[PDB]
């Protein structure tokens, strides 16, 4: 339960992914549109006193317009006793007063329900709580808890309002059984059990599942599909997030095929959850961070932020030469209301060792994105060679530039990042991994030279990439020494000859 | 056409993981026992001519009796122009002359086929050859080949005798297809399609699969564990190996649940296939490289070794709390017939800062192996300590010990490596992951107190660990610096009092 004087957000604290004013915040928690309002909400898993998980936990509040401009609020729930916690659990909006909690004189946009798993020593069942004033403040339902079913691991429940069976549905993890169980309920204050699902990747225990249609693109179809966290235990160690796609009566969830896929191959992308309400798409965002080592990176007065928010649809791609998959795809949301500082922009360039692209902007905002479409030629080069890195680089202190790289290699169809920074040392280091990589088939031939795309966004902390126009996205925390943060940004190579050629490229600064 | 004056076997080459004695060694082939010679047979990817893959590719040969001390004999195949190469397969012991190759004059235990994929320019068929000498020559059928689609990526046939349906198996990968096939056969010249599977994890390609009967431990009962690589898009980057828990009928295999599960989560692990003919239990071993990299390590005039054999077995296993799994298990083969040149071995040792464990031997063969068994204690510390770490040290050269850690960390419940070693660089490193973690459960609970196993064999250039008695295996190769190899281990701590006791200890100087 400490803090103090110490505060890094000079050069820690993200500028446009959410962040807890002071403390420590996990999952994200009971997402919703007030289309009355026209406002964005976010609720997550928070611990106001300490730097680290600890209960009391509450739900915390915070609004926005625009998904990138966030207001925090006072707290929208807490528990009974210091001894219990508001885990995690999600919002709907009954429109037709289904639950009888809602007057005449409140807007049928605003009719808000939350579900949340309410942690007791030794028992965890799953409550509900109403709130009159826009999603401010909550009433416990009075008969809580609505699911019980005497277990001490039972929790995460999202809930949606299916037409097609007429209901209510939820998806909740029994999380040590490896089953996400599908209640139905006309009411919300009783349930009925319908079906059992277990599948993918098990790890030590599922959490947070989420069940909702995601539309096909360019066509008036759509599938229906599952998503499901899990740890520890991810075969990258620690934390992360997987999906299932298929078909949904309001009874049981059925696969298309049995494979397993992840949302997000990078380290720091657990409990992913979508927003209520959303008229048009599939839109979530997730808990930027790896439960190995969230608690001990050097971040103060706060930990964690949360990615950014993501629209999310399904498009047929290649995923060897000869065969096309169904497969979630994921692209961050920024609107126009977001400044541009400045921005370096070009077109039809070839990479060689001496014709770099350097940034050369004023100053810093430590909020960097970057935009490159490129072709692979046909030229055979020393296979030290094959690949061409953007290096993001922090300002000069203790006469020593902090880098965190991202490259592509030729030879090896993928993508890759290295967040190794030295001299920054942190207890739980030794989960924090510092290479990963995306292999990706061609997003176009031009011809019968390659096309590959890829987008990032650089915030103080965080990373995001987009592989071929959001085919594979990879999140991923990174840590420089005291006091710095991204100033400048290169794209280089080592061969002579061009390798790639950079069809466009936009590097951009931005801002609040 | 490289190779020269270079070696460094001196300090990189291991002693019993098999190695080409120059060359380029992938997937291991045909592998069986010859019961009246009482005799081990390894074949396996190989081109003579080059340090990389390269065609014409050969399938190589050598035998063992005790499975660490291997004899490199002339090829056993080869294709018939340079523009081709003999690709993965196995071997099957005709008993009862189906096939009609054999005489009465060789014996029922030497009537060796071999089933192997021939690859053609665009085209990839399924051949088989015989030989009358024991395993040394081969020759091929004559209407060769026996199985063919029309197919550019149709490969790796393992195969074996089905006594239930009185028939010959051939699991092959249709590669790009994501299908196992399973065709039988009387005959094993003519073939019929039986079922397609797709399952696990897709990645970029199916590649060299398996299935096979492995005994339950403690138990007459038994399950069919089926086998499958991918490469490259492991999700761990590059290759892996994986596989699915259920019943064969002949027919189809039928997965008991439909999780992925992963046979090794190290790096250097592919290509596993397992033995015909073991008397008594399933043995296999796979490659022990990264597709990412593996032609880039800095071993000369050969690169690639295999792993160790391995017996494998089911056991239920706690994977969190509540739930057990049928849970593959593998644990290394070790004849007595390795000498321990010296060994340190301790009981009950409480482990602080202040008591290491400096092993003190008096020179190296950079072969070691360690067998420890610890309980984790209720001691509180802060988080940078709840760890232990056993440190594998060259030899000083430079005035600097190359150095590669194994260590647990309690608060994690997770195994740990971490293979970097600076100034050490050769192309595509970026790939070379360096920090990989696994998740165990306890082996056991000794009271309230928890209890862990690990033993780990290095190898000049190789290192394998098995945690908890063989219910994780990792894995993963190692290059330190040139004339650079281990000399001595230590087990130490950061804690002052004691968080770990190390209930027994023997660290191992192994030779041939
Ligand atoms: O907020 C509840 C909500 O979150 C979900 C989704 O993640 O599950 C949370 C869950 O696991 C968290 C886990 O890690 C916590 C961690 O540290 C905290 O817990 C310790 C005591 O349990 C404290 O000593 C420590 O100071 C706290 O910060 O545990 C490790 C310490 O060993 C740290 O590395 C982590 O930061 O808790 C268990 C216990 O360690 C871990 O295995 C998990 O990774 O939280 C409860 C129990 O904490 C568990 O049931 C959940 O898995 C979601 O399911 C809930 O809705
Ligand atoms: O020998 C066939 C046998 O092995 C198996 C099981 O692994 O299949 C192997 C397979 O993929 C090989 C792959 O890696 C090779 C690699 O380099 C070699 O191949 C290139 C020729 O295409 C050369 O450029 C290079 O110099 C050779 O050393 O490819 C990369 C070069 O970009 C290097 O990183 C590798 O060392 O080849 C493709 C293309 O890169 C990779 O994606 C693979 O990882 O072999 C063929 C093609 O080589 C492919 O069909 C197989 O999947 C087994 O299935 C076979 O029975
Ligand atoms: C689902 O699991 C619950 C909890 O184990 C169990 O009571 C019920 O039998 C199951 N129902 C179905 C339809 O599988
Ligand atoms: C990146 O470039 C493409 C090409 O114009 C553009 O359509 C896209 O909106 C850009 N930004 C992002 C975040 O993808
Ligand atoms: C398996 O797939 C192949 C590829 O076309 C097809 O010919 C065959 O009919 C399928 N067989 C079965 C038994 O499903």
């Amino acid at each position: 339960s400490i803090d103090l004087s110490v505060d890094t957000s000079e050069y820690n604290r993200p500028l446009i992914h959410f962040t807890p004013e002071k403390g420590w915040m996990n999952d994200p928690n009971g997402l919703f549109y007030d289309k009355t309002a026209k406002l964005w909400h976010l609720y997550f898993q928070y611990n106001p006193n300490a730097t680290a998980w600890g209960q009391p936990l509450y739900w915390g509040h915070a609004t926005s317009n625009d998904l990138v401009h966030w207001d925090e609020h006072e707290i929208a729930i807490g528990p009974e006793h210091d001894n219990e916690g508001i885990f995690s659990g999600s919002i709907v909006v009954d429109h037709n007063n289904t639950s009888g909690f809602f007057n005449s004189s409140i807007d049928p946009n605003q009719r808000i329900v939350a579900i949340y798993t309410n942690n007791i020593p030794d028992n965890q069942t799953q409550d509900i709580a109403f709130s009159l004033d826009g999603g401010y403040t909550f009433t416990k339902y009075e008969n809580n808890p609505v699911i019980d079913v005497s277990s001490n691991q039972f929790r995460d429940p999202k809930v949606f309002w299916h037409e097609d069976s007429n209901q209510w549905i939820m998806v909740v993890s029994k999380s040590q059984e490896y089953k996400i169980q599908i209640f139905g309920s006309a009411n919300l204050k009783n349930w009925v059990l319908n079906s059992n699902f277990s599948s993918g990747y098990y790890g030590n225990q599922y959490a947070c599942p989420g069940l909702i249609e995601v539309p096909i693109e360019n066509s008036d179809k759509s599938k229906w599909v599952m998503f499901l966290a899990i740890n520890p235990g991810s075969p990258l160690g620690g934390s992360i997030n997987q999906y299932f796609v298929g078909d949904f009566d309001g009874f049981q969830f059925v696969p298309d095929d049995s494979q397993t896929r992840f949302v997000d191959i990078g380290k720091d992308f657990y409990a992913f959850q979508t927003f209520s309400e959303v008229e048009h798409g599939v839109l979530g965002l997730a808990w930027a961070s790896n439960w190995q080592y969230a608690d001990q990176v050097p971040t103060n007065p706060w930990r964690s932020s949360t990615s950014l928010a993501r629209n999310y649809t399904l498009r047929y791609v290649h995923t060897n030469a000869e065969t096309k998959q169904l497969t979630l795809i994921q692209n961050p949301v920024l609107p126009d209301s977001i400044n541009v500082v400045d921005k370096l922009k070009k077109k039809n360039v070839k990479l060689t060792n001496k014709k770099p692209i350097k940034t050369n902007f004023k100053g810093s905002t430590g909020l960097f994105d970057f935009n490159i479409t490129f072709k692979v030629l046909n030229l055979n080069v020393s296979p030290g060679k094959t690949h061409f890195d953007i290096l993001i680089n922090s300002q000069e202190l203790n006469s020593s530039v902090d880098s965190i790289k991202i490259g592509f290699d030729s030879s090896q169809s993928s993508f890759y990042i290295d967040r190794h920074i030295p001299n920054v040392e942190f207890p739980r280091k030794q989960f924090f991994t510092d290479k990963l990589a995306a292999y990706l088939e061609p997003l176009d031939y031009d011809q019968d030279l390659r096309v590959f795309s890829l987008y990032g966004i650089v915030d103080k902390n965080i990373i995001e990439l987009y592989f071929n126009d959001g085919t594979v996205a990879m999140t991923n925390t990174f840590f420089m020494g005291e006091g710095k943060y991204p100033h400048d940004i290169q794209i280089v190579t080592d061969t002579e000859e061009p390798l790639f050629e950079l069809e466009s490229v936009i590097i951009r600064e931005l801002n609040k």
